[PDB]
This record gives structure tokens, sequence and C-alpha cells, in this order.
């Protein structure tokens, strides 16, 4: 499948491509502000994510940090990233079906727009701001605004026991952006494509 990375940020931002045990693709490359990044994922991945990471540093090996989204320091992302990260998370070619969805279960640290590119289905989007209107609690210095089981990791927050509620804190993700996971056991806002279905993610959609 193919995707499509655009970063209409102002800023630049360090596109993450994984599947938490290796590369989707290269696995990370930088996207200046308008730039797009085109991806390969292979049919049948499952639980690939998508991110931006944010003020990166990389050495000429590809060695260094991002303020959001770090993924172990690599350029080349073979890890899932460092909250706070907005996450536009795909499995593919599951009977049949593509599942696509954006979390806010991890943070926000970039607005992100998720669509196809394809026929069959609709896309799903979190624009608001939320790091602006980010609780004080969850404010994450280096940008951002951490979810609540990075900051308080407590068995509510994190649904450790696979019981657990919304919380004043999911209900503030899930205001500012109604269509994305807030925490584990949300009402789920996946949305079923086609199999084999291609995307586009871009970040920053509104502004």
């Amino acid at each position: 499948a193919t995707f499509e990375i655009v970063n209409r940020c102002s800023y630049t931002v360090w596109a993450a491509a994984s599947k938490g045990d290796a590369a989707l693709d290269a696995g990370g490359r930088q996207l200046n502000s308008g730039e797009s990044w085109t991806i390969n994922v292979e049919p049948g991945t499952n639980g690939g994510k998508i991110w931006a990471r944010t003020d990166c540093y990389f050495d000429d090996s590809g060695s260094g940090i991002c303020k959001t989204g770090d993924c172990g320091g690599l350029l080349r992302c073979k890890r899932f990233g460092r909250p706070p990260t907005t996450l536009a998370e795909f499995s593919l070619n599951q009977y049949g079906k593509d599942y696509i969805d954006i979390s806010n279960i991890k943070g926000f640290n970039v607005p992100m727009n998720f669509s196809p590119t394809t026929r069959g289905c609709r896309g799903v989007r979190c624009a608001a701001d939320i790091v602006g209107q980010c609780p004080a609690k969850l404010k994450a210095p280096g940008g951002g605004c951490n979810d609540a089981c990075t900051v308080f990791q407590t068995s509510e927050y994190c649904c450790t026991t696979g019981k657990c509620g919304p919380t004043e804190y999911s209900r503030f993700f899930k205001r500012l952006c109604p269509d994305a996971f807030s925490y584990v056991l949300d009402k789920p806002t996946t949305v079923t494509c086609p199999g084999s279905s291609n995307y586009r993610v871009t970040f920053c959609p509104t502004a």
C-alpha cells in the first residue's frame, strides 16, 4: 500500500513510520514545510504507525534526538516513538479489509489528517489546538501534550487491568478531537476501508 506523507505545517517535521519491531519503508525522513515523502508499506502490515517528530537533531550517521516522538535516537525509525505523539494507526489486509485510526492514547504533538486516496471509506482528522489548550499537568516541556498514562502511570489511565473508564484527561482529548482514540477502551473511531486501499497522512491539515 502506498502512503503519501505531507507536511503542511510551517515548521519542519521528521516523519516516522514503524510497526514496532521494524521500520515501514525507510522508517523516517525529514519533511520541510510543504514537502512530501511517499512510502510503501507491505500488505498485511498489522499495527503500523506514522507520526511526526519535532525539533530533531541528527548527525551524519542518522543518530541524534527529537523533542517529541524520538525513536531511540534514530532518523530512520525501527521502533515506536516517545510520547507525546499524535498517531496515525493502521492494520492492512486483515481478512480482506484495512482498519485505520488516529489515536491520542500516546498524547498529541502535531495536528493530523488521515485519509484514503482510494474509494470506499472516509478519512479522520485531529486538527484542534491541543497543545495550546493542554491541561497544565499534561504539558510536555519539550513540546506537546502528554497522555495521562505517560504522566501519572496508573492502572486507570494506562487500562492495565483491561477495565478502565473515561477520565477528565481522556475527555479533554475527546472534546478537542472526537474522531480519535482518547483512551484504551474508548468507543472505537476505527474506519473500515477496502483491503489494499491507499492513504494520505497530512500534518497540520488546516493551517
